[PDB]
C-alpha cells in the first residue's frame, strides 16, 4: 500500500454533516441518543476533539470577540482577550 490519507468516513454515520465534538466527551452522562445527534463522542466518525469545543476554549483568559481583525485600540484589551490568529496555511 501507497501513503493514503483517505481517512474512514465508511460506516453508520454516513450523515450529511459532521457533529461537534462532545465537549464532555466519553464523561458526558446524557446517553441519549439526542446527546449524539448533534455531539460527536470517542469512537464515533465524525469524532474529531480538535476543535475548541472538546480540547479547550480558554487557554488563560477570554476571547477577543472581533479575533485577530480586532481593530480594538487598547493595550489593556490584548491583554484580557486571546486575539487568535489563525494559520490558515495551506500544507
Ligand atoms: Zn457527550
Ligand atoms: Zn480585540
Amino acid at each position: 500500500g501507497s501513503k493514503a490519507t483517505d481517512s474512514v468516513l465508511q460506516g453508520s454515520e454516513g450523515n450529511k454533516v459532521k457533529r461537534t465534538s462532545c465537549m464532555y466527551g466519553a464523561n458526558c452522562y446524557r446517553k441519549n441518543p439526542v446527546h449524539f445527534q448533534h455531539f460527536s463522542h470517542p469512537g464515533d466518525s465524525d469524532y474529531g476533539g480538535v476543535q475548541i469545543v472538546g480540547q479547550d476554549e480558554t487557554d488563560d483568559r477570554p476571547e477577543c470577540p472581533y479575533g485577530p481583525s480586532c481593530y480594538r485600540k487598547n493595550p489593556q484589551h490584548k491583554i484580557e482577550y486571546r486575539h487568535n490568529t489563525l494559520p490558515v496555511r495551506n500544507v
